[PDB]
């Protein structure tokens, strides 16, 4: 229950098994490179007989090396496996992250995302490959230890696993008892760490009322408040192992004093006793990291926890079914208002607009509101909150997300160029369903074949990011051509602050004649040149609507027209 | 860095001094603890049967407990001493930041100054102590080890001081080699990561053109190649290990196998070979300690070479000098041009404005453009870039800001309280100078008495950590009540309440009758009503004058009067 994660990495399993091969190869390298001391010291230095020690070296040589090729081995093998499951974890976040509403995408998390990808994905398989790692090795490193001492002296080996449990649960006490102590420090600290921050937070006041003064004496009590709390944690955190290291010390004087009494003992011979003395110091470090493994493999669960909150979230609804081609019916906006998501205030208010089909009636004035959300309501970015968008007689609610995106065709100068040749990217997705003969007819007819055409290769070169980099007004002429693939009965048109693209400019223009030779355009308009050619123009100011004029019948309120 | 960071830990070397003789002690016991077992396999299980193995585990308790007092003297002491360094830094760190324009805490650093106060004022003594304790434990664990060798066993320990040269540049070499192949690799996953961000920020172009399917696909080959990055990575990060312990493994051969000679041997004994692979063993920790110490110091002085930036950075012109107690003189905005640091487009254009004493001057803006900055120009937040501002027949330039800020007060809902008394906040670096009898005064004229008694102790209640909560119209009315107890000749009325209550709006509007009855106040609006009372109301838009006059001789381009 707690994985939800096994079928993932169940393809993967041959790696899992090849690793704890591996590693149970590594754990037993160290428990017969301990072994060694004895022939080291019985066979060796105690009855002399130097051929033990000519091919010592030798077998230390090759135990090390097998300690490093397994090692190797077991760290290749376990980091396919969390290299593979990384991989199709990213795939399945990935393939729904696309689909989810872009409400989502905007402003709940645009950064963070690409660390739900990267960086939480990355840390599941971190945590538990070390998991699995150290439950593996170090388990099995503790198996061989107890196995040797068993061999070498069933005597001190049945007192080391009377008093191992014994103190391993010594270890884990302690520990818990202080991480706890620690924790309750560090949340005093993080309240004294945000009255400081509340210190800092009013400096314009501190400028005016007065001056730094009192507000300086006032901060050194508060730092010599944060310096006694960071001595008492540090102090609780470094009374911590020296403990953990003093109980371990009196297992070992209660092990070697096992040796001391029993005259039926210390019959161990000199090698025997330094490795079931070996044995205690290089089972010290598995049995403090067994302890820890649980908490480091619920952490790497708890990110993967988090990792699948966001997979299994609601994707974007797709109710609509009505399956709409070349519509030339138009769209109308009956008392359709709508709200961000995030906030309360209605950034739209009813809007009772219809634009017709052909013309080319754009909104004009920057209202801080609802103004750009037309755009995003036209094409289903966020779902209006209440009201009914009527396109070719039929609420937007009915249509099909993917034949409904299909219709509109969204023109901007903010254009993200994906990674791809300029044919492709100006055939996005459907790149089979027109052929390099349709691009050039596009770009040609688009008024921007001449630098794309210059560019390189021209259709073919990569377009992308660290690539051509074009700029913001060849964006427009990009975005105008990927359009001008058409299929797109309807046209929204973004037209940026139009910052004086001039022959480019004229190509936009061109370009939109030739977009509105049958489009129903929407014109989020900054542009007076376009207000010229508009055929009707409605005004939007904080989410309210004020007049619905055209141009020179628009200037019975004028306002700001005329800028 | 070191050389001006000495200074100020130099007051407090008694604890580096003590802190250090620590860690030499607790080197010296566990070198004392690997020596023992020379008595353990000499006078112990080797020639001599027994009569030791009582004083054995006796001393290992004894130097247990040895080693893990001095362990905690030596994190207590070296806390200590970090603590006392640390609080000197972040006093004289927040005493420069205090004292630092506007503009370096509005957008030029954001509210992370406080992890420059908390964390990278840490992470230096963190560094540096850490070093400290790497270097003088560990190298006095060095220098205990040969000598443990070199008391035993001469012979070996000539081939140990040999080799341990040898060892160390090894590991060094290896160790800076593989460092210097990961980063490229880190780099290459960066860019890899890179184009998955910009994948991800392309998801309203998507959506409109249905490239799921092809998003899906160039993602999966952007993820195969982020897996491969990620093993690559981890290879060459994991390949360096086996061989630091392959390169210690052939020096341990080494060493074992001229122990094999017969020069070498012969004065070996059992317990002597012991102590002295013990000593071998024991000595693979230090190197890397040294390598790790070089790396920690480098990092710790880098994040104090930031701290110092920090710190000796550009403060608050203070370069007028000119004092003024009582400005009963209008105020002059006079062809004045201001652009917001981190910004070239002017939020104040060049305007002319007259700010009449006595009068009640108000400032109209719907966006804000260029609204609120003309609070900020007076109190010389932000330096004005072009015109002087005439207060008093003289350029602000020559006036001294502590009397300068004296003079002006700005008012507002959005002003932050200070953690201490009501009393204290009411009077900020006055509360020794006005009495309590003023402040009893201005709590009744600032008709802040239900509010007031609704804090327990009343007149000397705490308002810390948002202990009493104060609301908007609360803190504006405790704002209020500061500004009548400091009697600024020059008012800033923010106005950002916004029709909000009414006994709260009530005691507004009474207290700014008190207030600007014998005060000139630069109001920006957002209540018409103040807008009613004032006598010149001046529309700003886009940092320019539009409207200068009252509200009925302005009606005739009402502009933001009807919203
Ligand atoms: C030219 C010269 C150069 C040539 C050199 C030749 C060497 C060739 C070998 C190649 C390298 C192999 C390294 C190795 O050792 O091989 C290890 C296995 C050895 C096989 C190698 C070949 C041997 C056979 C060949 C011989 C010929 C045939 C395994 C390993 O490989 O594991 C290595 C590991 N070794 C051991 O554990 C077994 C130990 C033991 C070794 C066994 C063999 C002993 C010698 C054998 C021959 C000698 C006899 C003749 O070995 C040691 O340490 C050295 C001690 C030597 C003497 C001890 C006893 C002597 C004999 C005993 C009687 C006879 C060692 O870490 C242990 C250190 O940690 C504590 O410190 P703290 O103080 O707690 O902070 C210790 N405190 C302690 O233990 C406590 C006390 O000491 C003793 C406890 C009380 C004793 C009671 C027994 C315990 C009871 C348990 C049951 C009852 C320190 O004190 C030291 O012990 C040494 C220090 O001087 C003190 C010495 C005094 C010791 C006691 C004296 C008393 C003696 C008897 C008294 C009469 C000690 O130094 O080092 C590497 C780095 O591991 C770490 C790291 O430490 O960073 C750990 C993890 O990190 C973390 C963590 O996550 O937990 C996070 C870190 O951020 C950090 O916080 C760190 C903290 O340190 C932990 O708190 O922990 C991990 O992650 C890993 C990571 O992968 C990064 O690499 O890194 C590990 O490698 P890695 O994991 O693979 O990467």
């Amino acid at each position: 229950t707690f994985r939800r994660l096994w079928p993932t990495i169940a393809p993967f399993k041959a790696g899992l098994i090849v690793a704890g091969v591996a590693l149970i190869l590594n754990a037993a390298s160290d428990t017969f490179m301990l072994s060694l001391l004895k022939p080291l010291l019985d066979d060796g230095f105690g009855k002399t007989d130097r051929s033990v020690l000519v091919w010592m070296p030798l077998v230390v040589i090759g135990l090390m090396i097998l300690r490093g090729i397994t090692s190797y081995v077991s760290s290749y093998c376990i980091s396919w496996v969390s290299g593979k499951v990384v991989m199709t974890m990213r795939r399945r976040l990935f393939g729904h992250m696309m689909g989810m509403p872009v409400s989502f995408f905007d402003k709940q998390s645009t950064g963070t995302l690409l660390s739900r990808i990267t960086y939480d994905s990355e840390q599941v398989a971190s945590s538990s490959s070390g998991a699995l790692i150290t439950v593996v090795r170090e388990g099995a490193s503790i198996i061989g230890l107890f196995i040797m001492m068993f061999y070498y002296s069933w005597q001190l080996s049945i007192i080391l696993i009377v008093l191992a449990p014994i103190v391993s649960i010594a270890i884990r006490v302690v520990s818990k008892r202080f991480r706890n102590i620690s924790k309750n420090m560090q949340n005093t600290m993080g309240q004294v760490t945000t009255s400081a921050e509340q210190m800092l937070k009013g400096h314009k006041e501190v400028l005016i009322f007065g001056g730094q003064e009192v507000e300086t004496k006032r901060f050194d009590k508060v730092s010599n408040r944060m310096r006694l709390q960071g001595m008492k944690m540090v102090s609780a955190s470094s009374i911590s192992d020296p403990i953990i290291q003093l109980i371990a010390s009196l297992a070992l004087a209660f092990v070697l004093y096992a040796a001391s009494f029993p005259s039926v003992m210390d019959s161990l011979t000199a090698g025997t006793i330094t490795v079931v003395f070996s044995s205690m110091i290089a089972l010290m470090r598995p049995l403090k990291s067994l302890t820890n493994v649980n908490a480091q493999f619920q952490r790497g669960m708890a990110a993967c926890q988090t990792l699948f909150t966001i997979l299994d979230s609601e994707q974007e609804k797709d109710e609509g079914k009505r399956v709409i081609e070349r519509a030339t019916g138009d769209v109308e906006f009956r008392n359709v208002t709508f709200t961000y998501p995030g906030r309360d205030v209605p950034a739209l208010r009813n809007i009772n607009l219809k634009i017709p089909a052909g013309k080319t009636v754009a909104l004009v004035g920057r209202s801080g509101s609802g103004k750009s959300t037309i755009a995003s309501l036209i094409t289903r970015f966020y779902d209006i909150d209440e009201g009914e968008i009527l396109m070719d007689g039929h609420d937007l609610r009915e249509y099909t997300l993917a034949s409904l995106r299909n219709q509109v065709a969204l023109v901007s100068q903010n254009v993200h160029l994906f990674n791809d040749t300029v044919a492709n990217n100006i055939a996005y997705a459907r790149t089979e369903q027109y052929s390099r003969e349709q691009i050039e007819e596009a770009a040609r007819m688009a008024y921007a074949m001449d630098f794309i055409n210059k560019m390189d290769n021209g259709l073919d070169t990569v377009i992308g990011e660290n690539g051509v980099l074009l700029s913001g007004g060849q964006r427009q002429r990009i975005a105008i051509a990927r359009a001008l693939l058409r299929d797109s009965p309807i046209l929204i048109l973004d037209e940026a602050t139009s910052a004086l693209d001039t022959e480019s400019e004229r190509a936009i223009q061109a370009a939109l004649d030739e977009l509105q030779k049958n489009r129903t355009s929407l014109v989020i308009a900054h542009r007076l040149s376009t207000i010229e050619k508009a055929d009707e123009i409605v005004v939007v100011e904080d989410g309210v609507i004020v007049e619905r004029g055209t141009h020179n019948d628009l200037l019975e309120h004028r306002g700001v027209y005329a800028q």
